[PDB]
């Protein structure tokens, strides 16, 4: 019960920062959650030894693919770490439990193809869940991992408290899949601009926790430009290779995802901060002030593409 985790110096201070990066040695990204965990929640929200032994399971079951990992999911976790720490008084004891381990099994046992891919090559997973399908098979694995013996996390909640903590879980991860983003955040702009947005409307707190969780999931635009660039190569190196197995399915790939066509990067580089993060990080700046420092860095990125195109590197 006494046994804080303590980071290094620049980490202890940059954790704390929205563009926090966590570094390229795997062996402390636990002990970066648990930190995360203990000063966003208690010492006491979870068992260390059950806690550990959810954390590598959660490990275990993400893939060795470019970009759909286990640094995906601590690096989701931690924006979503940052929001909740700038916003104390505004989220609830169960919501902070819930949250970061939804972030952290929002993407578990991903495969690096879109759910566009599973429908077109009609994978299993796309008869057993028609909408949502990647995110309706990662909740069904977060269940999973939770109900292995020693794993239950939750254990010391009441019957109703577990409930509403996995009712949190799977609607913070089907809020992963971007297709449904869209109208989330054109019903939150509305809401806030008509002045009905209410944080006591459960309905409404839904809608705004699946923000935050755009937010988090999208999170490597809101890094330093070279974090960002770097991360986008693993991000591309994915669609490539789902171009490359619609082209083995006969089917010509959007341009995105199309490796030949790598020159037109930059440009949709562009359409995307400008159709989903700007958007997803202005209407989260509206609702949570705090989280202004996600906007002005994903401003800073677009700026970044922006020189790309023009020449200047
Ligand atoms: C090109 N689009 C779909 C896209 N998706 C993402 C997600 C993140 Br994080 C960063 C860049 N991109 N680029
Ligand atoms: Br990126
Ligand atoms: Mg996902
Ligand atoms: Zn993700």
């Amino acid at each position: 019960g006494l046994m804080q985790f303590t980071l290094p110096v620049r980490l202890c201070k940059e954790i704390e920062l929205f563009h926090f990066d966590i570094g390229p040695f795997e062996n402390m990204w636990p002990g970066i959650f648990v930190y995360m965990v203990h000063r966003s929640c208690g010492t006491s929200c979870f068992e260390l030894e059950k806690l550990c032994r959810f954390i590598m399971s959660v490990k275990k079951n993400y893939r060795r693919v470019p970009y759909h990992n286990w640094k995906h999911a601590v690096t989701v976790a931690h924006c979503m770490y940052a929001i909740l720490q700038n916003n104390h008084t505004l989220f609830t004891d169960l919501e902070r439990k819930g949250l970061l381990i939804a972030c952290l099994c929002h993407d578990l046992d991903h495969r690096g193809f879109s759910n566009s891919y599973l429908q077109k090559f009609d994978h299993p997973l796309a008869a057993l869940y028609s909408t949502s399908t990647m995110e309706q098979h990662h909740f069904s694995q977060t269940v999973s991992i939770l109900q292995l013996e020693g794993h239950n996390i939750f254990s010391t909640l009441s019957s109703s408290e577990y409930e509403q903590v996995l009712e949190i879980i799977r609607k913070a991860i089907i809020a992963t899949d971007l297709a449904l983003y869209f109208g989330n955040r054109k019903q939150l702009e509305e809401m806030y601009q008509t002045g009905s947005l209410n944080l006591n409307n459960q309905s409404h707190r839904d809608r705004v926790i699946g923000l935050m969780m755009t937010a988090c999931d999208l999170c490597s635009v809101t890094k330093l430009w070279p974090v960002t660039k770097l991360t986008a190569n693993d991000i591309y190196a994915e669609f490539w290779a789902e171009g490359d197995e619609m082209k083995k399915l006969g089917i010509q790939p959007i341009p995105m995802m199309d490796r030949d066509k790598k020159d037109e990067v930059p440009q949709g580089q562009l359409g995307f901060y400008n159709a989903v993060a700007i958007p997803c990080y202005t209407t989260l700046t509206q609702i949570l002030p705090p989280t202004e420092p996600l906007l002005k860095a994903c401003r800073d990125n677009l700026s970044q593409w922006e020189k790309v195109i023009r020449g200047e590197e």
